[PDB]
């Protein structure tokens, strides 16, 4: 039927690991009519009321309908305490008011293996290789890996998407690609893993020649 | 109403001369006052007829689905020949249309990584395998030890580098005493612009 419709997303896996970084909860509505645009959020966690969500300004889609977000900053180790989040929504351009919720997920938590791989003899013919880690057997997906060395983070590099192994757990490459210079000369480069599941959610892995 | 679905061959399918690729058109959500569907294929604007269709299946939905076949031949789609699909359920047709993804191949380069000494310690190690600068994401990767086949791997997607070429990495579990006794392992990868669409290479202690 007509009118529109709720969304609730959870928080970035990394600003949950990180207490520098800021984790949030978002409910946002679209297909908002013009006709009646007035819309009003409800914030529970855990069945209890909080009031310090920001809500945005109607933001007009191309069509004329309209979009309104509204954000709430969680605390990191209310998330991962696994507390259920609850979003409610009132407006004229629905039959009735329509509640979300989300929460972290469920399952018991695995520490990941994290490994480094050094690039293959053969890649050693080319102008850049690629160093390799490998974390496997962490559960759950979200998680989160970086590249240092020498202090300053290494930003060329990809990272494959969590997959899900045979025994329930998930695992994943990243692909650091530096100059093999740096890496003939004896750099040392340290794959960084962040979870929850980790001691203090974090850990990390040298790798050098 | 009812609603169509397109779906390409299979990667390997379409680079083994020894199976057969196929394009296959789906109907969902079929009336049960109205069951009475023709299908129309046409491959570059050129209707062909050589497609095969199932039988109305009955859904728990009290709708029916209707599935078409089409036989595709290797090289017409590893040159971008469009694959239409054309569904009347009545001036009322919905089309559908898929083809090869546009570019030029790059191959792929294979590296075999040995288990890291730490992961030693485990009653099971990891053989990894990497495929990187390749285009496009169109793959298949096995793993086979003395000729017989591996099945206890796991393939990551392909993904997209910096270059506009895709990677991805696959890793064989073996048991430790497996790798620890010599045993030689090969990581197999079938892509369009490999020399006979196949490389292999070999991994062990």
């Amino acid at each position: 039927l007509g009118g529109p419709s709720v969304f609730l997303f959870p928080p970035k896996p990394k600003d949950t690991l990180m207490i520098s970084r800021t984790p949030e909860v978002t409910c946002v509505v679209v297909d908002v009519s013009q006709e009646d645009p007035e819309v009003q959020f409800n914030w529970y966690v855990d069945g209890v009321e909080v009031h310090n969500a920001k809500t945005k300004p109607r933001e007009e889609q191309f069509d004329s309908t309209y979009r309104v977000v509204s954000v709430l900053t969680v605390l990191h180790q209310d998330w991962l305490n696994g507390k259920e989040y609850k979003c409610k929504v009132s407006n004229k351009g629905l039959p009735s008011s329509i509640e979300k919720t989300i929460s972290k997920a469920k399952g018991q938590p695995r520490e990941p293996q994290v490994y480094t791989l050094p690039p293959s003899q053969e890649e050693m013919t080319k102008n850049q290789v690629s160093l390799t880690c490998l974390v496997k057997g962490f559960y759950p997906s979200d998680i989160a890996v970086e590249w240092e060395s020498n202090g300053q983070p290494e930003n060329n590099y990809k990272t494959t998407p969590p997959v899900l192994d045979s025994d329930g757990s998930f695992f994943l490459y990243s692909r650091l690609t530096v100059d093999k210079s740096r890496w003939q000369e004896g750099n040392v480069f340290s794959c960084s893993v962040m979870h929850e599941a980790l001691h203090n959610h974090y850990t990390q892995k040298s790798l050098s020649l």
